């Protein structure tokens, strides 16, 4: 082929965030589609990163990612192996691995960062993309059951959001819905002991 004309893909850009500061959980979109567009494309990103989960987006994708020691963490199948886009130009990410369906990179500086959860408890809540914050049950290593099953739909765009314990530390990040004709029972997730492992 012809190496001259070869695309390259553009940076995974954050275009909003969960805000969990307050007494209420809500959605805000921090930059719109024709700005996501034009940053995805040089990688340089000076907008003012807030909070610890960020909506992120792709040309084709949107997805959310979570700030864990310092790292933002995301799913593989959202991200690929991309760079996302900051002030002084595309980052590499600095973990990638496709068998956890894990990628991460240096956190943005302005964010903050969930603390690994060290509690062993099994009441867990996990934070949608709508900032919907819904009850699962940890019920294995990485799987965990809705208190009230959602349809798919309902799910959809928020993997790399976090599993929180009662106390908002992160338990881990959402990878993949339990799926039965089309209502999710279940979610799997990427616990935060292998984020700390994949992190040594
Ligand atoms: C509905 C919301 C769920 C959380 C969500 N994730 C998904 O859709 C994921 C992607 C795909 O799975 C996997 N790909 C690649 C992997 O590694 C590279 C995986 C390594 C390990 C495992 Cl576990 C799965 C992997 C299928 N899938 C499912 O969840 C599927 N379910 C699934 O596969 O369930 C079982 C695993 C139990 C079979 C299905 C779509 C059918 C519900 C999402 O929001 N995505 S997204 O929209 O944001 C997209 C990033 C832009
Ligand atoms: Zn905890």
């Amino acid at each position: 082929s012809h190496m001259a004309s070869m695309k390259k893909k553009g940076s995974v850009v954050i275009v909003g965030r969960i805000n969990l500061s307050g007494d209420t959980a809500y959605a805000q979109q921090t930059r719109g589609e024709e700005g996501c567009q034009e940053t995805s494309q040089t990688g340089r990103d000076k907008n003012q990163v807030e909070g610890e989960v960020q909506i992120v987006s792709t040309a084709t994708q949107t997805f959310l990612a979570t700030s864990i020691n310092g790292v933002l963490w995301t799913v593989y199948h959202g991200a690929g192996t991309r760079t996302i886009a900051s002030p002084k130009g595309p980052v590499t990410q600095m973990y990638t691995n496709v068998d956890k369906d894990l990628v991460g990179w240096q956190a943005p500086q302005g964010s903050r960062s969930l603390t690994p959860c060290t509690c062993g408890s099994s009441d867990l809540y996990l934070v949608t993309r709508h900032a919907d914050v819904i009850p699962v049950r940890r019920r294995g290593d990485s799987r965990g059951s809705l208190l009230s099953p959602r349809p798919i739909s309902y799910l959809k765009g928020s993997s790399g959001g976090p599993l929180l314990c009662p106390a908002g530390h992160a338990v881990g990040i959402f990878k993949a819905a339990v799926s039965t004709r089309g209502v999710a029972k279940a979610v799997d997730f990427i616990p935060v002991e292998s984020l700390e492992t994949t992190m040594r």
